């Protein structure tokens, strides 16, 4: 009944574990449905960080998600834009006065959420000194003290410190933490189950972990640098994911819970970039393609095999989530990996949207 080649699924698993074989990557893990139904999931391989003897990876197996998180600030943004609290068209000066300066004074929330407002990549934290960088207002300071590296709605500019901004617009709009927000209108609200922003002391040790760095960044507090946690720094699961993926299926709702309005959800799917508007990712030119509010459209059609519509994002570590409405299928998955390989996170794409039917 969901319409799939299970001869695809023996591919998909011989190709990650042939990876995991060669010892390119430690372990792997997916799970993928059609209609709202889990018909495939599977983990692979074993994790450590170099303290630990080799653990299995499971289902269930709690793993940061990088720059996924940034999907959960780009949710939490368009909910108080539902209940009338911000608008895309605010100017960030409005709700952070100190950007109440020419260049920055230009930026609105809507060139946060769309990567156009001409910020760089990343923020330097070695220029930042005697500058308590996990302190709001420290933070903010110091950014519009560094200069701008293009105008808003210049250019298409991934950008790690546009995520951080709206993590504090939904602290000093709501009157809480950005974490504490998060955690109560989404996670929670969604039931997802096994995310955290911090993991309690007790599922540490489900925790996968491939690195050194990142057995210490587990028993952290805080994030290293940065004043909040919008941009990065969130542990989730595979069904946990495939949840939030799920809610953006369905425009918003998720069988009795519901996150967003369908005609929020219609509006982030949409593609929000003024055609003929140059890409660059982490300072190379990238293709031009379809983004939406937080939400990518791009990698899909072209050569790709998933079909026009279907949105996506990828993260660090590496995972990635990809629904193609269309085909009411949904697509996430762990790849743990020290350096990003397209053989390990973007080729499986090719093996299991070739299995889709009718
Ligand atoms: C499909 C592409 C992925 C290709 C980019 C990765 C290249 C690998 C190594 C490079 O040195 C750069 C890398 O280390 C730095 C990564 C920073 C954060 C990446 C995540 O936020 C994923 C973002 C995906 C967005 C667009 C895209 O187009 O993703």
């Amino acid at each position: 009944n969901p319409a799939f080649d299970m001869k695809q699924i023996n591919a998909l698993n011989g190709h990650y574990q042939t990876m995991i074989d060669n010892g390119d990557l430690q372990c792997a893990s997916y799970m993928m449905s059609r209609g709202g139904e889990v018909f495939a999931a599977e983990s692979l391989g074993e994790f450590t960080g170099g303290q630990k003897e080799k653990q299995t990876f499971q289902l269930d197996t709690i793993r940061e998600i990088g720059s996924l998180t940034k999907v959960f600030t780009a949710v939490a943004v368009m909910q108080l834009v539902e209940k009338g609290l911000l608008d895309l068209k605010m100017p960030v000066k409005l709700i952070l006065p100190a950007f109440d300066k020419p260049g920055f004074g230009e930026i609105k929330i809507l060139h946060l959420l769309t990567h156009t407002a001409g910020l760089s990549f990343e923020l330097d934290i070695q220029k930042a000194e005697g500058i308590d960088l996990t302190n709001e207002e420290e933070w903010i300071n110091y950014l519009v003290s560094t200069p701008l590296e293009y105008g808003v709605d210049e250019a298409w500019n991934y950008s790690r410190t546009g995520f951080v901004i709206l993590g504090i617009i939904i602290s000093k709009v709501t009157g809480v933490s950005y974490e504490q927000y998060v955690t109560k209108h989404i996670i929670e609200a969604l039931g997802l189950e096994r995310t955290y922003f911090y993991v309690p002391d007790t599922l540490k040790e489900e925790v996968c972990v491939i690195s050194e760095h990142e057995c210490v960044q587990l028993e952290k507090s805080h994030h290293p640098y940065f004043p909040n946690k919008a941009t990065s720094g969130l542990y989730s699961s595979l069904r946990d994911i495939w949840k939030l993926a799920e809610m953006f299926r369905n425009k918003g709702r998720l069988k009795d819970k519901k996150l967003l309005g369908r005609k929020t959800v219609e509006a982030m799917l949409r593609n929000q970039i003024k055609p003929g508007l140059p890409f660059y990712f982490f300072g190379a030119p990238r293709e031009e393609g379809g983004f939406g509010l937080g939400i990518n459209l791009w990698p899909a059609g072209d050569h790709y095999f998933m079909t026009e519509g279907t949105f996506s994002h990828l993260g660090m570590g590496w995972c990635g989530m990809f629904s193609d409405p269309a085909e009411d299928f949904t697509y996430v998955f762990f790849t743990p990996i020290s350096e990003f390989h397209p053989h390990a996170v973007l080729t499986p794409l090719n093996i299991v949207w070739a299995g889709i039917e009718l």
